[PDB]
């Protein structure tokens, strides 16, 4: 009966209707003619006001003062401010709310059961590249918490009419270098070739390992970016060993503890926070399957399978499968041993289902990007595989933005 | 705008121009993507005529005789026939062309490299359940070919305005019974509980095995369906054993050789063939991962993991992942040892890539459903994972249709 998408779980045989998608003010990439849901990235005045108004309405509802006098005054305040300056400012608790809602809204994040629990560092007073560095170091220190990781975001000043953006050039606060060789190949992480070369151009003296931590390239309004080396003792890393395969430690593979995305734009009520790095903790397949096994990343599957003495000349030995399992286990075992928070893809997906149930009750649905929610190994062994998902853009949101260069 | 499609492993970009030929709306709108949904929610002469004209045009263009006299007289024939009877009929060779094209256009099919190699049985001269059975038996006999599987479709008489459909009630020609036990459990295949029960009520003596091959319920128009036992010698099955684990074979697991979907509708030129069973050969994850390992299927993970002696008490030991690998490996080994055609998911997805390339040059695109093309284990270990895909409906097509009861 209901005129909303009907959503089915094929394992349990249960049914819901997503009513939340009705709240989407923004068109994604699909049309009746063709589905483009699999593409990683598909291609202000009165406009601001209506986005602002909507966000303020969201805030007052979440504190149950919808329609109140403090609500209508806040609205009046926001429009008067836009009326005379073309922009407006968020109250502190508004920014805290907006940041959590942005995470709550991110269709590609499987970790969202944790959305209510986010330390929000307000850095809207930041006025230098040097100061961004201190802020970032403070973030890393707090979030890492010696292995006992804590979700956090640091919000730098918003985009302003006429005035240059705050930007962190690095895609993450912590990344390994990728050095382009003479024999065409790459030492380190091929994903980071461009930012590696940019750091060099701005005077970084490069190393030559597979796991050199990149310096930060930080950009304050209308200034060239400045280079900052993270102090090694701030950057917690985990050496990878295997619970039973004694030779695996000899591979000298390692990963860092803190996944901290730093190139995304946080948009709240039409305001654009171009520098707003956030971090949680890893789900083990990000490291053990994507970062270590993607053919265009570290690509270690063949090396590991040879050590395991598997038949690499034939697909039907499932050598890639056997080696991926062991690499994934090594990631889990090594983080556990080191007392550094990590979550396996089974536990993570169980918890996303619970999140889906919470949100059905709370908002009538949950935007979710199936191809990103389902893990890159053991897909149908996890319950999310059997869950249909509706995908749509709600605001506040984290969005991709062009590289500053 | 023509969708830009990127491969992320290789950095290559294509533009899909084929999707412009789509005429039938899928489930997505710009407000929300529904691409992960398994079923569509929504399950005159001038319109049949336009689909017919288009299909005749496709046919004559295929044989290079586009614009010719034979082409002209054929469109005239089709017009003459619809105008005076509300419908028309296809020539054998046109039907042959349509069925291959339906396969080619099937977005959820990873085996489309094979699309041009399809044996087509014309069963349009069929007037009874009895004759359906003969036809179905010849198909099985042919497609099976002592283990050397050969792609085949048998096409029964089209739907007609006046009367009921020809239908095969079973979802595949060979399927195992599911017996609902008093205490809520299922003996045998849980996906087949309902069809198992329809056969019993239509008069079949059931067994009590986990792998009892079902009879067929065949329905000639406006008649009660009829029961037919397949002669056991026509149903090739593969006992499941493991290359190294001796106990595995003691599990008594087995599977049939011929995946022969019998519940989908074949639409060519606006004509609908409600009974048109098709078969190829299995991709091993269909058996090893979905049928045996799905929680709502035979759900054998725990059983195996205990045999392999794994720590079943915790998700992070990856017992599930370890067991799945051995089960898939056992399926490949057993099929190879019985000389029965099987393709592993690495070889299959590699051939799909090749197909995508052939289709890009030939047609300017390929409709593909990412969530179905990527295998249920080792997704990112296969090339298709990293390949963006556009999904849309082209005609001739295979469609879903209501269960006839
Ligand atoms: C608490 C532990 C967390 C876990 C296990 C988690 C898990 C994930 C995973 C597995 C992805 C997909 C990553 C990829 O394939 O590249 C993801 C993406 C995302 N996550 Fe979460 N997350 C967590 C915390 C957070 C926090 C605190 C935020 C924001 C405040 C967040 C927002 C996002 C966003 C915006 C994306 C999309 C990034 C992109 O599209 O490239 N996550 N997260
Ligand atoms: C040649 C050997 C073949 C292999 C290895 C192959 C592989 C596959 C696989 C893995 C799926 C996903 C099915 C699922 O998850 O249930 C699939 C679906 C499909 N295949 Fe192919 N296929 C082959 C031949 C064919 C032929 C001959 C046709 C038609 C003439 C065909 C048409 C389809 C259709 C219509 C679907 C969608 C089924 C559904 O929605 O449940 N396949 N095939
Ligand atoms: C596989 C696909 C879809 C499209 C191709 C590349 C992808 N990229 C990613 C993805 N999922 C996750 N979590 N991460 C990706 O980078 N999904
Ligand atoms: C996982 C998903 C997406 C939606 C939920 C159930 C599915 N069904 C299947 C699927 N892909 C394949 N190949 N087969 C399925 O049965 N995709
Ligand atoms: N768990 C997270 N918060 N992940 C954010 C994405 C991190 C990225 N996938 C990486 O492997 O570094
Ligand atoms: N290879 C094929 N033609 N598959 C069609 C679907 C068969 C279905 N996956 C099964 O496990 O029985
Ligand atoms: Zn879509």
């Amino acid at each position: 009966g209901p005129k909303f998408p009907r959503v089915k779980n094929w394992e349990l045989g249960s049914i819901t209707y997503d009513t939340l998608c009705a709240q989407s003010q923004q068109d994604g990439p699909c049309t009746p003619r063709r589905c483009l849901g699999s593409l990683v990235l598909p291609r202000p005045a009165e406009q601001l006001l209506s986005q602002a108004r909507d966000f303020i309405n969201q805030y007052y509802s979440s504190i149950k003062r919808s329609g109140s006098q403090a609500h209508e005054e806040r609205l009046q305040e926001v429009e008067a401010e836009v009326a005379s300056t073309g922009t407006y400012h968020l109250r502190e608790s508004e920014l805290v709310f907006g940041a959590k809602q942005a995470w709550r809204n991110a269709p590609r994040c499987v970790g969202r059961i944790q959305w209510g629990k986010l330390q929000v560092f307000d850095a809207r007073d930041c006025s230098s590249a040097q100061e961004m560095f201190t802020y970032i170091c403070n973030h890393i220190k707090y979030a890492t918490n010696r292995g006992n990781l804590r979700s956090a975001i640091t919000v730098f000043p918003q985009r302003a009419p006429g005035r240059g953006d705050f930007r962190i050039w690095n895609s993450q606060l912590v990344r390994y270098a990728g050095y382009r060789q003479q024999d065409g190949s790459v030492r380190g992480d091929p994903a980071n070739v461009e930012i590696t070369e940019l750091c060099i151009q701005h005077g970084w003296t490069p190393g030559n390992g597979r796991f050199d931590v990149l310096p930060l390239l930080l950009q304050a309004p209308d200034e060239a970016p400045e280079l900052f080396v993270l102090p090694p003792e701030l950057v917690l890393e985990v050496p990878l060993e295997h619970p039973t395969l004694e030779w695996f430690a000899a591979l000298g593979l390692r990963w860092y503890a803190l996944p901290a995305v730093s190139n995304m734009l946080l948009e709240i009520g039409g305001l654009e926070f171009s520098a707003a790095p956030f971090s949680g903790w890893y789900m083990s397949t990000e490291i053990g399957t994507r970062n270590l096994c993607d053919p265009h990343r570290y690509n270690i599957l063949e090396d590991v399978a040879v050590c395991m003495d598997l038949d690499t000349r034939t697909t039907s030995s499932l050598w890639k499968d056997k080696a991926a399992v062991e690499i994934n286990l090594a990631v889990l075992h090594s983080f556990q041993l080191a007392k550094v928070t990590i979550v396996d893809h089974h536990a993570a997906t169980v918890s996303f289902m619970k999140h889906l149930d919470n949100e059905q009750k709370a908002r009538g649905g949950c935007p979710a990007d199936w191809a990103w929610i389902v893990p890159p190994i053991s897909g149908s062994l996890t319950p999310v595989f059997h869950q249909e998902m509706v995908n749509y853009i709600l605001s506040p949101a984290f969005r991709y933005q062009p590289d500053p260069w």
